[PDB]
RNA sequence: ACGAGAACAUGCGCGACAUUCCGAAGAACGCUGAAGCG
């Protein structure tokens, strides 16, 4: 009953590389860099559900 | 010097005519590219 559409395409301006920092009671730089959507971005999906189940 | 002697169970003729192997039917149901962080 739950359906999620794929998102509307994300503008490339909203993509940037971030570095992941593990925190085991202290910040620790690590060889993690990933392409991520920058904060403040709005993403649009279309959701269809039935009244009975959800 | 046989109820006998001759004497083709034969001739012309199509197993043929009319016919949809179709009718109904979602290859889809569920499923985070993610977990640990050395």
């Amino acid at each position: 009953s739950l359906s999620i559409s794929d998102s509307l395409p994300i503008d490339p301006k909203n993509l940037a590389i971030y570095q992941k920092i593990d925190i085991n009671k202290e910040l620790k730089p690590m060889p993690l860099y990933r392409e991520c959507v920058n904060v403040g971005t709005t993403v649009e999906f279309t959701m269809k559900i039935n009244s009975d189940d959800w």
